[PDB]
């Protein structure tokens, strides 16, 4: 009557089979070494934990080569419109030097297909950042959400663009990300993509609507979203094409590495790379633990 399931991603190997593992150099120039599925499994970076799907980074070995070992999974299936609901028992922590992201990326050359960052942050961030990335000609309005809008222009390369490289809204619940989020047993992030805009809701563990995990979720009746990206300043239908789901954790790089020295992690090491290379144990909390990932369509 409102939305129907188009994909339940399951768990474990069945879940992994639905993604391609990216092993190229990090597009955001981080100190990371994205490894293949076989290598990741051999290093304990992916697996199943009591029925939940685990995706993490190397928190054992001093790093070498391209950087600290991690994985970047990109879905084989793509969606032009729909509702993506992820129930997470855990997400990468608020760890200095890290830059985790659960997001979507359109087809074609970046940023022409658009991109939607659902869960994202850097270093010791407390609040989740929800950010879109588009080509020029896409700005957002100020209403319909509970978060704090930080940037209004989604064009990645706009004139005085923020380090978030897009139009971002910051959550106001400190349990929306990292440490706080893990401390409460996680929660659910629901993202709706329509021809008129994108909305993202965050439900801390136990507060989610009774229909968000079922077979007919209906966002029209949910409380105000944490972020809403809409308005006449953007062609929402044309700026985003078929999106693939992505899980990753990179380190340092364009955002985390560039703001390292001016933030709360500055005293940990002269620069981000030194820290990530020499302190493997610092990254134990940098993992995703999925209860369920389901995509729906109207």
């Amino acid at each position: 009557e409102f939305y129907h399931l188009v994909d339940d991603y399951g768990r474990g190997n069945g879940f992994f089979d639905k993604f391609n593992f990216f092993t190229g150099d990090d597009p955001t120039h981080g100190y990371v070494d994205y490894v293949s599925r076989d290598v990741a499994a051999g290093a304990g970076l992916i697996g199943e934990r009591d029925g939940r799907t685990y995706m993490g980074v190397d928190f054992t070995n001093p790093a070498s080569g391209r950087g600290r070992r991690s994985v970047r999974l990109e879905s084989k299936n793509t969606y032009e419109h729909g509702l993506i609901v992820i129930d997470l028992a855990h997400m990468p922590g608020s760890v200095c030097g890290t830059w985790p992201a659960f997001w979507t990326l359109g087809t074609g050359d970046w940023p022409y297909g658009g991109a939607i960052d659902i869960i994202e942050g850097v270093n010791d961030n407390t609040f989740n950042h929800m950010v879109l990335h588009t080509s020029d000609g896409c700005t957002i309005d100020n209403d319909g959400f509970t978060g704090n809008l930080k940037t209004s222009n989604c064009y990645v390369y706009a004139p005085g663009q923020d380090a978030n490289a897009g139009c971002g809204i910051e959550a106001t619940d400190p349990n929306s990300y990292g440490k706080g989020f893990n401390s409460i047993g996680g929660g659910i992030y629901a993202t709706e993509i329509t021809p008129n805009g994108i909305s993202i809701w965050f439900f801390p563990r136990g507060s989610e609507p009774g229909d968000v995990l079922g077979d007919n979720p209906n966002p029209a009746n949910w409380d105000t979203p944490a972020a809403k990206f809409a308005g006449g300043g953007c062609d929402w239908e044309g700026k985003f094409n078929a999106q693939r789901l992505i899980f990753d954790v990179t380190f340092c790089g364009d955002w985390a590495g560039n703001v390292w020295g001016i933030g709360g992690c500055a005293s940990r090491a002269a620069n981000c790379v030194d820290f990530v290379r020499d302190n493997p144990s610092a990254f134990a909390e940098s993992y995703w633990l999925v209860n369920s990932l389901r995509v729906y369509a109207p």
